[PDB]
């Protein structure tokens, strides 16, 4: 087979099964550029900080995931072509993302109009005036009670992408970097079915409501 990082790239271009286990480790280590390690796992590879047991060194775009909170990956951060990039598993989480803008991970009990709030302090948010438009790529756990993801009275467009149902399951978000702050985002789910296996996760069109 290939290298792991060609590998992921791989099945999450195909649309094939490869999962992703992270080392909780890597909730120490900031948002931005990483070095890890890739290993083979069952079904598919483990990210973690452990240099043996037939670890490939890999330079990845990296957001950790923080209880209660937000964590932030700035676009500033993003250059080289075909880099991969992680967040932790989103475990009732949300995952939002502006196309050439940050991309934000926020715990599960962040309210909505708390998170916004937040999230609204950023330069790019700043930036992107009420009544013009960005692409936005935007996941949370389907059936999760409302307060703690409708974003409708700040932004008007697609409904956000979804994962589980019930309000259980979890959800894995990478990417592929395509150039100077860009990337393309892809996903998958698991659930007690099982792993599904990745697609794209789409930036559509939003319009900044207030
Ligand atoms: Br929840």
């Amino acid at each position: 087979p290939n290298s792991l990082e060609a590998q992921i790239r791989q099945a999450m271009k195909t649309g094939s099964t490869l999962t992703i286990e992270f080392d909780q480790a890597l909730n120490q280590k900031s948002p931005g550029t990483l070095n890890v390690f890739l290993h083979p796992a069952n079904g598919g590879v483990r990210i973690d900080l452990d240099s043996g047991n037939q670890g490939e060194p890999a330079k990845i775009l990296w957001l950790p995931w923080k209880q209660g909170e937000l964590q932030t990956l700035q676009p500033g951060s993003i250059s080289t072509v075909d880099m991969l990039f992680f967040t932790y598993y989103l475990s009732g989480c949300k995952v939002f993302a502006g196309d050439g803008g940050p991309v934000w991970h926020i715990d599960a009990p962040v309210e909505a109009n708390q998170f916004w709030r937040r999230m609204s302090s950023d330069e790019w948010m700043e930036d992107w005036e009420v009544g013009t438009d960005r692409q936005v790529a935007y996941l949370h756990r389907a059936g999760q009670s409302d307060s703690l993801w409708n974003l409708s009275a700040y932004l008007e467009g697609a409904a956000p992408s979804t994962y589980g149902r019930d309000n259980l399951g979890q959800a894995v978000v990478g990417g592929i970097v395509t150039g100077r702050q860009q990337m393309s985002l892809y996903q998958y789910a698991t659930t007690s079915s099982g792993s599904s296996a990745w697609s794209p996760l789409t930036y559509t069109l939003q319009q900044r409501k207030q």
